[PDB]
């Protein structure tokens, strides 16, 4: 259970182009080896379930964002099956996740950054909305509320690792 499939995208595919564009906004100086869509039905269903309840709760809020997460090659099979379970940091701009401390170059100089659907929801600088009602907390935290560059999720199934980007210098 929570099994997955890994589908490589053709650079001639609109879906590859979409992911690449966003990546190249801050990382056009890197070369992309490949992009793969991670298909994990049970992780996706858990994520959508949490999104349904979140959309019913946060009103006019656009709860979802697409953010980056750099990681070592060793971590790929874990993320693919488990998502980002047991907080976890995500970047607005790809170049931040492209730092060698997050996405280490493997033996061949290859670097790995996920492009993640994250349920950011309502967020602040896992704290509570009202200290009088400490059961209803904030969805994520960020570094800056008006000009965010990073978000941190805590609860499971709050982030779906849709695409994997393999690239090099
Ligand atoms: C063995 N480990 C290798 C490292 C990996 C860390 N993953 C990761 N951490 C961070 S902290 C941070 C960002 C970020 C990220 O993208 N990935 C981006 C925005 C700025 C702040 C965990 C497993």
């Amino acid at each position: 259970q929570q099994n997955f499939c890994v589908v490589e995208l053709l650079p001639s595919d609109p879906e590859y182009n979409t992911v690449a564009s966003k990546f190249n906004q801050t990382c056009s100086h890197f070369r992309i080896e490949k992009i793969e869509r991670i298909q994990n039905p049970d992780l996706w269903n858990s994520y959508q379930a949490k999104k349904k309840t979140m959309d019913a709760k946060n009103g006019q809020t656009m709860n979802e964002k697409q953010l980056f997460h750099g990681t070592d090659a060793g971590s790929v099979p874990h993320v693919n099956r488990n998502g980002f379970n047991r907080g976890t940091y995500f970047a607005v701009n790809a170049n931040y996740s492209a730092n060698d401390t997050y996405s280490r170059p493997d033996a061949n100089g290859r670097k790995h950054v996920y492009y993640v659907r994250v349920l950011t929801g309502i967020y602040t600088h896992p704290p509570s909305k009202n200290p009088q009602n400490p059961t209803d907390l904030y969805d994520t935290v960020t570094d800056n509320v008006h000009h965010p560059s990073l978000f941190v999720a805590f609860y499971d199934y709050q982030a779906y690792p849709e695409y994997l980007i393999t690239f090099r210098k």
